[PDB]
């Protein structure tokens, strides 16, 4: 459409707050004009009382709600206009406006809404909710802040409710915020807030929010208000969530469009009460001067004052009003001297003189100032310059009518509340340091002076007098007599308005901004009066929504904003692009010009003096000159400021400069004017400043860094650098720092000098103590760094951060901010920084960083680690990181080409049985199965496949396996993948694949050992994860069919360098072992991500040149376009709220038709994102947008649902998947998204594994996650976010994949290294080691340390130790280093193997398994967890303690703790059966100890812990049988029989002590009481009152019967052979045979344990009295066993002994026999 500049300065109102829309002036009743002839005075009496209205009345407080009563004690009776107010308010959540007199008391109005807003928080339980909410009361003075901070706080104290103001800050505020109810402050500051983007992390819980003195609209201000509400309406349009506001207005014109503009409803919210409902009827009198002469006038002016001083004399208290601070004893000075006269009225004042409060006045004389002169009269001054105790000292006298005339600045009329019956205003004349002059005092201070004027209780009538030019009285008429209109200044600060909303991302282009000026003051002034705003009535007739001219006003803002390069705008389509600089400048509220200065003078090599300098150029200042009456002063300044002012002669920069430098410095002022202005820049400077910081920061400029943030810390701080750091803090006494500062030494010796020597060393010996206490409190860091090289261009670094300080929560706060700086040899470049914070509770802790740096290999030197406060001066500390001993890794090999072939028809494949497995899918394969697909289906050797995740390398592990079958029929295939879920996902395809069509046998490896041999025995293909694979194949050389297996297929190999790394190696090594040390090869076939090493892996593998296949990630059949999108938050919460709108811009942008996955951190995330994008959708009056078929289409699926706000997303077109939904709910979202029925879908990282689902767009959300272990957010693994980046593929619909990365900045550099470029791998093993080595020795496959050297050999830890020696430890690359280190490694291995008592080492040269090993070896459990049982374990040791011994397994480490999980677990520690003594809820083994008692119990948990306790589960049982092992080792029974039973009640789900008839589905608790019992016993199988006693399920009754089917049926025979004949010393066999009923079909059902179990049974011999386990036995049941049990028998042949038959499964199955012996 067309766009028009325009001319900006012509549409403006200049005179801003001053600007008079006003024609005429009509005053009120009978009022009048008398000419003076120095001045004229125009008289308007005040207005009569309006009688009442049908049903209104004065409102006591009795009658206001029962809650609200409190905080309005002190009032019986509500206010005339409160009154009116009180239903509107309290009753009804209803948008209002209040137009009031001045005076009004809008105080308690406020008061009413946030009562109403608390009120709902009520919690009738306790006090109060306090977390449920919060309040913003937003006023246009920081006076007026602190004022209704302290009011609001004492009133509301009763509620338990914390009121604060909001002081500038970047972390403070943000939980100073979480712990607040009301924020109190003003319109920029809540500004500077909202636009942050993360905003809605201070602000979600704001329910209400009070805008006062909402006519500063009209003000050069208001901009800001129209930005904040129409930030807050749409905002609420785009959360759905309902926010109330609150307008609080003077009585003037336009307050219907106010209204409007507010969204309150006229007939509902506006209340508009004129002059007259004034609660203290007010008689105004103006006095205005004829003429201009110097003198003359100020001396009419004091005439005035005296004369209406002289007409309230013992009668009234008189307020009077000057512009500063001086003049306020001038003027009470000038006006006692003038009661001198000719018969003195100099106290006609206090003629109460009888002493009265005359001596209370005279008693005050304890005081100082210029009070002490004036008090005993009666007069006093009020100023921001006397001291809080003078200050409350004249409010109290005046306050208890001791004080008479009083002369004040307007900081009295803001900041506290005190009336006096008269108010005389003197001259109305102001300087404004922004304007640079003296111009007309702001409307907001003469409508809030003027409302002093008389006293609510004391006065009938109250009196106010305007002195002014007699010119400017129409204006001042017009204000205070309802007919100044409120006009929109919104045209001035366009451009950085729009600016502030591009940031947000809530306008994206011209038409989003036309849109947004719609929801401005502007738009609706516009259309009310659009010749005032220069509108044409042509014009607006043809175009009442004024489509042009907001068009035309934002192409105009957007050349503005282009042209000072804080937006990218291109005039043709109109879209907005942020920018770095735009961002800044929206975000520390600097003016566009601003930034361009900035960004035309900013450079690396800037110096001191010119950095001082191009501060002084900031446009903020731009109005500021230097006037000839201030020059001298300014050179006086110049004198005694450090740094060189350079030849700029006074011109305003240099007057700026010095200002600045003087307030550092803080030199003392004279000049009023020069004051002002010093103020005014630096309340500006340390904004200003943190720009220029963050914009060098971010540019990477380290010296320029550095100065700005030490100006920074200057500016905040009021000090030099040159100066003493213990200046900062404020309880030194200055004079000894001062004494310390006059010796001239490092501030660094004062460390290390006991408190003795520090008294000595500054000449103040009585001091050196405290001293020493502050130079200790003073906050220090310890740097540690650890090198680990990646590669030639990458080097990983973990910094240990180790606090040195003693932290005081006086001092320090609740945290401390530090800069981490990674800088160059010669430190002129940042290459790398972050954002640290040491929070108070973790002080003490180390904290490791890790990051990784680019280096460049002609290599220097060393680098430079930085650690900087964020707040404090001369607090750093650096640590120098030497390159010098460094070995950079090997150059690696250029990836595999990838050769254009034909593409490959499915033919090629010969057999038309295999063709049918793919021609119906695809007519070809892709060039990465082409190029492979010869070597892989026809040769035999083994192959290497690296390519990027979605290249289709799976169908390359299908082309060889199609090759076995060909080969042999029977023959047999391992298949392996790091995680079960891929395991899963394959298995279902290639069951499919394989066993349905080509009818073969595809297995899936399970938990359970002897099945799991059973399935390798029935299977063609078997599927596993590396310890289902390991566990078996340990005892290969026992195992045949692990010998035999004609394809070996390793998926994911890259996953190696991952966790759980090792295993997927040992696996790996042992399988080419095995081949090797056999006769028929088994084949290798490794499929992986795009290896930067991928040789290392093929030899190691046995794969030739010819056979490896590893292509770069550019060569990815369907081409990826990857973004990341980087966002500087270090908190993580807030980081995640920021990334929201990205998240839809990204879905509409990238892929607006196509199918999307969003995957975020956790499960609450995933619903949150989902909510966002659907209200984010509706927002854009563009809902269902994403859902491509009809709402009634899904129905019968969503009936299938069990999660409610699933079903709605569903609705939308948006589903989720989390950890918490069922697996059918899962696949039921995955199938709506595969059929393109919804659009969007939002995963949780840990189902990104367990997904198939494909999108044209990926993104990633965040990439970090809670570790309470550490207590800190951590990285997502590489591979994650490679397998999230790999599902955004579509070969068949598209022509590309795209992906969005999202991530905190200081992790891009990272992404954009590992993403783009091949991964390298290193392996982990080396700190693996010990139960491999454990294992290899107990099948003898290592009989001794040479052995142990050549295990090794055969590992990828062997290959990369000379590839990368120092990542490793290794000093070199040499066979000598590799000989040494391998020896110290197998050194230590089997030494740790020893001393746990796993091994044995016989002449330092050989080893041998001891039984603790074997034990380890067979369960498959870590070394130090048997040798932790061998210690803990005793004769003693019951249920209780075994399930803390076990809940302490290593195994148990790895269960993490989530965010918050401390109170849950405390929580559930406080609902369990058996207390924990003091136990740590960070601690994993506390955790799993809770967890296994809410399993026994029953307890339903979170998801997150149920999964927890799934894992736990798991492994549970082999912990437990090894606890047997180890007992029944030592001999000793019942700890044994105990484990038994743990390991029985662990698998049922049932506690020791209860009814042994919970182990039945669905029986629960209370359910029947019936008999008053015994499985067995309860089926003497009946039919019988199961009608009777019980609670009659249909289906549980099949279930049921299922049970006792399965449930064990066992009767037992025993014979001791040749009874008699046995005698001591010599053999005992107790021959036991175990045959049965109803024989065996299927596991053990135990639905509550995840894993899928067999029966298996203890025969056990003991001695019940001794303790002694006699012998034992462990077996299985099936159809018939022989048990034989041999012991020797003791002396004295009578023996009394016990048989027990116990299972590891079922209770009430366990059986004991009693016997004799000899
Ligand atoms: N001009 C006054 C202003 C102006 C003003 C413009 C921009 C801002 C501002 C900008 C950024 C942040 C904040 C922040 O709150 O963090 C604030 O703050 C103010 O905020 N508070 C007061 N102001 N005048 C005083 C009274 C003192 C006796 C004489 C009459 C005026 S109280």
């Amino acid at each position: 459409a067309p766009r028009q500049v325009l001319d900006l300065e012509d549409l403006v109102f200049t005179q801003g707050s001053h600007f008079m829309a006003n024609k005429r002036c009509q005053l009120p009743d009978g009022s009048f004009r008398r000419q003076r002839k120095g001045y004229e005075e125009v008289h308007v009496p005040a207005l009569k009382p309006k009688p009442f209205g049908s049903e209104e009345q004065l409102l006591p407080v009795e009658k206001l709600p029962k809650y609200a009563q409190a905080g309005f004690e002190g009032f019986k009776t509500l206010n005339r206009i409160q009154s009116k107010l009180y239903r509107a308010a309290l009753e009804t959540d209803e948008n209002l406006l209040l137009c009031a007199p001045t005076g009004a008391g809008k105080t308690n109005v406020a008061l009413m809404c946030m009562l109403r807003e608390i009120g709902k928080h009520i919690n009738m339980d306790g006090t109060i909710n306090v977390d449920d909410f919060k309040i913003i009361y937003i006023a246009p003075m920081r006076s007026l802040v602190q004022e209704m901070v302290g009011s609001f706080g004492k009133r509301l104290a009763t509620y338990g409710i914390t009121v604060a103001e909001l002081t500038g800050d970047h972390q403070l505020c943000k939980e100073e915020i979480s712990a607040t109810q009301i924020i109190v402050c003003t319109p920029e500051k809540w500004d500077i807030i909202t636009r942050k983007g993360g905003e809605r992390t201070y602000t979600q819980l704001v329910r209400l929010i009070i805008l006062d003195e909402i006519h500063l609209l009209h003000d050069d201000r208001g901009p800001v208000l129209e930005a904040l509400v129409a930030r807050a309406i749409r905002n609420i349009e785009m959360t759905q969530e309902d926010v109330r506001l609150i307008g609080l207005s003077a009585t003037l014109p336009n307050y219907e469009d106010v209204a409007t503009f507010l969204r309150v409803d006229p007939a509902k919210g506006l209340f508009y009460f004129d002059n007259s409902f004034r609660p203290v009827p007010l008689e105004q009198t103006y006095v205005g001067i004829t003429e201009k002469k110097a003198i003359k006038r100020f001396q009419i002016m004091n005439e005035i004052v005296y004369e209406k001083i002289m007409e309230h004399a013992g009668k009234n208290q008189v307020l009077v009003f000057v512009h500063s601070r001086k003049e306020t004893g001038k003027t009470a000075r000038a006006i006692r001297d003038m009661c001198l006269e000719k018969d003195t009225l100099g106290l006609f004042l206090r003629e109460g003189s009888a002493s009265t409060e005359v001596l209370r006045t005279e008693a005050e004389q304890c005081k100082n100032l210029e009070l002490k002169d004036l008090l005993p009269y009666g007069f006093a001054i009020h100023h921001a310059g006397m001291t809080r105790v003078d200050r409350t000292l004249v409010e109290d006298l005046f306050a208890d009518k001791h004080i008479q005339v009083l002369v004040s600045t307007a900081t009295l009329a803001w900041g506290v509340n005190l009336p006096a019956h008269t108010v005389i205003i003197k001259g109305t004349q102001v300087y404004s340091p922004e304007k640079g002059r003296w111009t007309e005092l702001g409307a907001l201070d003469i409508l809030q002076m003027l409302g002093r004027a008389g006293r609510p209780q004391y006065d009938t009538k109250g009196e106010g007098i305007l002195i002014t030019s007699h010119g400017e009285l129409q204006y001042y008429l017009s204000l205070l007599n309802q007919q100044l209109p409120i006009e929109s200044q919104m045209v001035s600060k366009l451009p950085d308005m729009l600016n502030a909303e591009i940031v947000l991302g809530n306008v994206q282009n011209a038409k989003d901004a036309v849109n947004w000026l719609g929801y401005a003051y502007l738009y609706i002034r516009m259309l009310r009066s659009p010749t005032l705003y220069g509108i044409s009535h042509d014009d607006l007739k043809g175009d009442p929504l004024l489509d042009q001219r907001r068009l035309d006003l934002v192409h105009t803002a957007a050349l503005m904003l282009d042209k000072n390069n804080l937006v990218k705008y291109d005039k043709k389509t109109g879209n907005f692009q942020v920018t770095e600089l735009g961002r800044i400048a929206s975000h520390y509220y600097i003016t566009n010009d601003t930034v361009q200065t900035y960004n035309q003078l900013l450079k690396p090599t800037l110096s001191e003096i010119e950095l001082f300098r191009v501060f002084s150029l900031s446009s903020e200042f731009k109005n500021i000159t230097v006037r000839e009456e201030e020059k001298l002063e300014l050179q006086k300044l110049l004198e005694r400021v450090p740094i060189p002012v350079k030849e700029s002669i006074e011109e305003p920069s240099a007057k700026i400069n010095v200002l600045l430098q003087a307030f550092i410095s803080q030199l003392k002022l004279e000049g009023f004017a020069l004051m002002a202005d010093m103020v005014y820049v630096t309340q500006s400077a340390g904004r200003l400043m943190r720009a220029i910081f963050e914009i060098v920061l971010n540019r990477g400029w380290a010296q320029l860094t550095d100065k700005t943030l030490n100006l920074c810390k200057m500016i905040d701080k009021r000090m030099w650098q040159s100066m003493c750091p213990l200046r900062q803090f404020r309880k030194l006494p200055e004079e000894v720092v001062k004494k310390i500062e006059k010796k001239n030494f490092p501030f660094e010796r004062l460390y290390d000098l006991n408190h003795n020597e520090i008294g000595e060393l500054i000449r103040m010996p009585k001091m050196g103590k405290t001293i020493h206490k502050y130079v200790h409190l003073f906050p220090k860091l310890e740097l540690s760094v650890h090198l680990q090289p990646i590669t030639r261009s990458t080097l990983k670094v973990e910094l240990t951060i180790t606090p040195d300080f003693q932290w005081d929560e006086k001092v320090h706060g609740s945290s401390e901010a530090f800069w981490i700086l990674v800088e160059d040899v010669d430190s002129e470049v940042i290459l790398h920084h972050e954002y640290f914070l040491l929070k108070a509770k973790y002080a003490q802790d180390e904290h490791l960083i890790t990051f990784f740096v680019p280096v460049f290999e002609p290599l220097p030197p060393q680098y430079f680690i930085r650690v900087v406060s964020d707040r404090w001066l001369s607090c750093e500390t650096q640590l120098p990181v030497s390159f010098r001993h460094l070995i950079l890794p090997e150059k690696y090999p250029p990836p595999t080409e990838l050769l254009d072939l034909q593409p490959l028809p499915v033919s090629a494949l010969r057999n038309s049985a295999f063709e049918s497995l793919y021609q119906d899918k695809f007519p070809f394969f892709n060039p990465i199965q082409t190029q492979v697909f010869n070597t892989v289906y026809n040769s035999d050797d083994n192959v290497f496949v690296g390519a990027p995740t979605g290249s289709g390398k799976t169908i390359c592990a299908e082309f060889a396996i199609l090759r076995m079958l060909l080969q042999s029929s029977e023959g047999r295939c391992v298949y392996i993948t790091p995680m079960e879920a891929l395991a899963e996902q394959v298995y279902m395809d290639w069951y499919e694949k394989f066993q349905d069509r080509l009818n073969k046998k595809v297995v899936l490896l399970t938990g359970e050992t002897s099945t799991d041999l059973k399935l390798l025995g029935k299977g063609n293909i078997i599927i596993s994860t590396p310890e289902k694979w390991d566990i078996l194949s340990r005892r290969w050389k026992q195992r045949k069919n692990v010998q035999n297996i004609n394809l070996f297929v390793v998926d994911e190999v890259h996953l190696i360098g991952g966790e759980n790394g090792p295993v997927l190696e040992v696996i790996c090594s042992r399988m080419r072992y095995i081949s090797s040390q056999i006769e028929r090869p088994i084949r290798i076939v490794a499929l992986s991500s795009s290896l930067s090493n991928a040789k290392d892996v093929a030899h190691w593998l046995g794969c030739s040149a010819t056979s490896t296949f590893n292509f770069h990630p550019n060569v990815r059949p369907v081409p990826l376009e990857l973004h990341i999108q980087g966002f500087n938050i270090s908190h993580t919460q807030t980081r995640l709220l920021s990334m929201a709108k990205p998240v839809y811009h990204a879905i509409t942008k990238h892929s607006p038709k196509k199918p999307v996955i969003v995957f975020v951190p956790s499960r609450k995330q995933t619903r949150l994102t989902a909510i966002d994008i659907l209200t984010t959708c509706a927002a854009d009056i563009q809902r269902q947008r994403f859902l491509h078929c009809t709402e009634k289409d899904l129905i019968p699926y969503l009936e299938k649902l069990s999660d409610s706000t699933l079903k709605e997303t569903l609705l939308n077109g948006v589903g989720y998947l989390h950890e918490g939904l069922s697996p059918m709910e899962r696949r039921l979202v995955e199938q709506l998204f595969s059929s393109g029925a919804i659009q969007v879908v939002v995963a949780s990282r840990s189902l990104c594994w367990g997904m198939n689902v494909a999108a044209h767009l990926v993104i990633i959300m965040d990439t970090q996650y809670y570790n309470g272990k550490i207590h800190a957010y951590v990285d997502y693994p590489i591979y994650d976010v490679l397998q999230m980046v790999g599902h955004a593929n579509r070969p068949l619909q598209d022509d590309e994949g795209r992906c969005v990365i999202m991530c905190q900045g200081s992790k891009k550099d990272f992404f954009k290294k590992f993403l783009y470029e091949p991964l390298p791998v290193e392996s982990h093993l080396d700190h693996c080691m010990h139960d491999h080595f454990n294992a290899e020795i107990v099948t003898k496959t290592i009989e001794n340390k040479q052995d142990a050297v050549d295990y090794l050999t055969w590992t990828f830890l062997y290959r990369r130790m000379t590839q990368n020696p120092n990542y490793y430890n290794l000093q070199g690359i040499s066979h000598r280093h590799l000989s040494d280190h391998l020896s110290e490694l197998v050194e230590q291995t089997l030494s740790d193997l020893e001393q746990s008592k796993c091994i044995s080492i016989e002449d330092e040269m050989d080893v041998a398994p001891l039984n603790l090993g074997m034990i380890a070896a067979y369960y498959y459990i870590n070394y130090t967890t048997i040798e932790l049982f061998s210690m803990s374990l005793n004769a003693k040791t019951k249920v209780r303690g075994l399930i803390e011994i076990i809940s302490n397994a290593a195994e148990y480490e790895n269960i993490p703790i989530r965010h918050h999980e401390d109170n849950l677990l405390r929580q559930l520690a406080q609902k369990v059966p058996h207390k924990l003594n003091n136990p740590k809820f960070n601690d994993p083994h506390v955790k799993t100890n809770l967890l296994l008692q809410a399993h026994l119990s029953r307890m339903q948990l979170s998801a997150e812990l149920q999964s927890d306790t799934e894992e736990i589960l798991s492994k549970a049982i082999r912990l437990i049988q090894a606890c047997v092992d180890v007992l029944s080792s030592n001999g000793w029974l019942s700890p044994a029989l105990a484990a038994m039973e743990l390991a029985q009640m662990v698998t049922q789900a049932m506690w020791s002590k209860d009814s042994y008839l919970k182990q039945l589905p669905h029986f629960t608790s209370e359910h029947i009481k019936r008999c008053t019992e015994s499985v067995f016993d309860i089926m003497e199988m009946e039919d019988e009152e199961r009608n009777a006693l019980l609670q009659l399920t249909d289906s549980q009754i099949a279930d049921v019967a299922r049970f006792c089917n399965r449930y064990p049926n066992i009767e037992l025979s025993y014979e001791v052979v040749d009874k008699d004949s046995i005698r001591s010393g010599g053999p005992v066999v107790v021959l036991v045979q175990l045959e049965r009923e109803e024989e065996v079909t299927g596991p053990v059902i135990a639905p509550l344990f995840p894993q899928k179990r067999e029966e298996g049974w203890w025969v056990v011999i003991g001695d019940a009295k001794s303790n002694s386990l006699i012998s034992i036995k462990r077996l299985t049941l099936q159809q018939k066993a022989k048990v034989k049990l041999d012991f020797v028998a003791p002396a004295t042949g009578a023996h009394n002994y016990t048989l027990y038959f116990m299972s590891d499964a079922y209770m009430g199955c366990d059986q004991e026999y009693k016997f004799s012996v000899d």
